[PDB]
């Protein structure tokens, strides 16, 4: 929905990673349309994925990343989770803050 994504691009990005261990976060961001948005929409997305409003994406939220796009989406595997987290958490504190998330999507 949010961050001005198109419903057809969300639907086709979930179809591309529907199989376990097929998710690659850089490919998903590009398919879903977010890699090209403005930073203001990038931030909107971050604050949706930060479900408890802590101002970070914790690893448990990151595991449920696709269920922000569709309630019945699968959880990420541990492998998928770990990859995404090591690329998103550049300051090493074990969770994603808003500047580091933006830097990851636009890198
Ligand atoms: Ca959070
Ligand atoms: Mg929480
Ligand atoms: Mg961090």
């Amino acid at each position: 929905s949010f961050a001005g994504l198109k419903d057809a691009d969300v639907a086709a990005a979930l179809a591309a990673c529907s199989a376990a261990d097929s998710f690659k976060h850089k490919e998903f961001f590009a398919k879903v349309g977010l890699a090209s948005k403005s930073l203001d929409d990038v931030k909107k997305a971050f604050y949706v994925i930060d479900q408890d409003k802590s101002g970070f994406i914790e690893e448990d939220e990151l595991k449920l990343f696709l269920q922000n796009f569709s309630p019945s989406a699968r959880a990420l595997t541990d492998a998928e989770t770990k990859a995404f987290l090591a690329d998103g958490d550049k300051d090493g504190d074990g969770m994603i803050g808003v500047d580091e998330f933006a830097a990851m999507i636009k890198a």
